[PDB]
């Protein structure tokens, strides 16, 4: 069967960061539901994108176990992530299930806040290192893409492809990552 | 005064190619307007993102000038962008005008369809390449972001990022083009 992402879009969230995402794992074959965190109207993001979601969090969640859940970062987005409830509880069960949880830029600091893979090896975007080390329940990393266990985190909107190409070669391997990457014309 | 720019939205569009340009374009102080080329409502593109245009191409147009028209790729998109005349209108006018058009990908068809900038030095992705040079009407170019005059070209996703700080650099300059690079995280 194909494998499932879960991608909550939270208002304020950085758009390439959850639009690069979406778009590589659903050219990876995988089925990605992009969920709204307040609901089901759209979402103005980071620089004023406006995404559609495919559904609220709250009929997403109800929806069977995701492969993996993915963070954007952004600001606000990040903010609204971090202070969800319903959230929380996701992140929570994607744990115990040992399912992959994928953040990136300030989308790690939801994981902070939720109390999410404490000892990890984990990065961020630069502006976000202090938050995320706050209380030293992580170890940093400066690699653009880190992968420790089932926690994968990157850095920035710069990252979001070899991000994305990550989430998919961790779920569909890397014969099928190296052919979604190859039409891409990355460096 | 803060420049302008039109990006056209079209069903099918890469939203890859799409987000990243209006993103950095405004992390630029670049005022951006995402124009719907079948009007106001959501747009579904190539990997099913919805977006929602900031106003239809017919509103858009009326709002002066633009320092740059963007045609983000697509297959779909580009020829939806292809086939229009309202979309042959703009291109004409703005390239009569010194102003500057920048297209991605796929994109670049929509320069031929529409006869715009013969005689160019232009790139295209690589399976646009054929479509583009049917007639000879252009010199491509293996260059990841192609400038050529009032003509800019780029060739895909992962080239997304130097095609909009490309944009950035025509428009405000390289020290802001830097200063939007920096916090992007790129190579």
């Amino acid at each position: 069967a194909s494998k499932r992402a879960l991608v909550i879009l939270a208002k304020g969230a950085e758009e390439m960061e959850t639009v690069i995402p979406v778009d590589v794992m659903r050219r990876a074959g995988i089925k990605v539901t992009v969920a709204g965190l307040a609901g089901k109207d759209p979402v103005q993001c980071s620089r004023d994108v406006v995404i559609c979601p495919d559904a609220s969090l709250e009929d997403a969640k109800k929806e069977g176990p995701y492969d993996v859940v993915v963070l954007p970062g952004g600001n606000l987005g990040a903010q609204n992530l971090s202070e969800s409830a319903a959230v929380k509880e996701i992140l929570k069960e994607q744990e115990n299930r040992k399912g992959l949880i994928a953040a990136i830029c300030a989308g790690p600091t939801a994981l902070l806040a939720h109390e999410i893979g404490f000892g990890s090896k984990v990065t961020t975007h630069p502006l976000a290192r202090d938050k995320m080390m706050n209380g030293g329940h992580y170890t940093y990393s400066e690699n653009r893409v880190e992968k420790d266990g089932l926690i994968l985190t990157s850095r920035g909107p710069g990252t979001s492809f070899e991000f994305a190409l990550a989430i998919v070669e961790a779920l569909n391997g890397k014969e099928v990552a190296a052919q979604v990457k190859a039409p891409l014309v990355l460096k």
